[PDB]
């Protein structure tokens, strides 16, 4: 039951790594998980909803990857802070370039997807901007920018930056190079004047 | 002619005010042009023709607006230089939002509007590297990243981040707080260390 609902969900992350979610059928995704048709649509109405379930999968383990470091301060200077955090996204959205990709496209076509996507930015930023904001109160941090306002620009470059990198676009930096590409932009615009 | 032709452009640019291209008949465009469908069919062959149309007009205008100030050194500071650079941007693709937010979304259906982009980002980022690279052999810039792949990640960040303030998208900057957003960013992350 769960365990059919699993090997859809596997099915479709492993056609997605090929192609299109446009050029997988319903039948592939049936007859990769070894259900019938009719029994696909008993665990999902569409092949839009395997992927919302794989986004909302990826998303919540980026998410739960970084409640865990919230927790555990890792033992480091400000730049190795910042680092960890940004590993979560690029190690967990780098692991699933295909749903990654697939779900980067459906935001357009899907407001279950979008909305799945503003949710967990608003989330990440709000984090962002208390994070900052701690470094300010502590005399870390010098108070330049509202610090929701960096948090937002600072969030939405790496949205675009690691998915043109993962996704290969030209243009794009090379995906060895974007961690530590992202790490000195956010250092030097949270810690700079 | 010439005229039926800019008569075409104008009522598309009016009408994706109001909604989408998937929303709007090439008997809409016509109409509006007054003139028939298959005479609409002469000038272009497709609705999604003439959107390309309108981005390249949009992007071309922005890039000869920074081949003008390229030209012309403006009287002032680090800061005032960028700053007048993203304004480019800025200014030019916040008076064309519909065709800004229209052409955006083209970019996955379209390998003609995702071909222009590319082309003109690889310009831009080509020309910000530049500029680095010319405040870096005057000692006004420190060498810390590889500044091609710092320009991509801060033209990255401005496209959507300027994309997303400009559609008032949740999470966004505000339109009236983005130019002094991206500025900062720009500024710290080119002379920090
Ligand atoms: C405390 C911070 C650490 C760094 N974080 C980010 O990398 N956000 C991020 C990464 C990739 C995305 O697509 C979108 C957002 C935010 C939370
Ligand atoms: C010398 C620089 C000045 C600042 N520029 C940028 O703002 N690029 C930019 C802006 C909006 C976009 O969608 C994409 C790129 C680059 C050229």
């Amino acid at each position: 039951g769960d365990d059919r609902e699993l090997a859809i969900l596997a099915t479709a992350e492993n056609l997605l790594e090929d192609r299109p979610l446009a050029d997988i059928s319903v039948d592939d995704l049936a007859k990769g998980a070894g259900i019938s048709r009719p029994t696909f649509y008993f665990y999902f109405p569409s092949k839009e909803a395997v992927l919302l379930t794989l986004l909302d999968r990826v998303v919540n383990q980026a998410d739960m990857a970084l409640q865990t470091l919230a927790e555990n301060p890792a033992d480091t200077d400000r730049e190795n802070m910042w680092r960890t955090g940004i590993n979560v996204f690029f190690e967990t959205f780098g692991s699933h370039k295909a749903v990654t990709r697939a779900g980067q496209a459906a935001r357009a076509t899907s407001v279950e997807v979008a909305e799945l996507w503003s949710t967990f930015m608003q989330k990440w930023i709000a984090y962002t901007a208390a994070v900052i904001d701690a470094e300010r109160d502590r005399g870390a941090a010098p108070r330049t920018l509202p610090a929701h306002e960096l948090a937002t620009a600072l969030n939405l470059m790496n949205e675009r930056t690691l998915f043109a990198s993962f996704a290969g676009e030209q243009p794009s930096v090379p995906e060895a190079r974007v961690l530590d590409t992202l790490v000195h932009i956010w250092v030097t615009s949270i810690y700079g004047e």
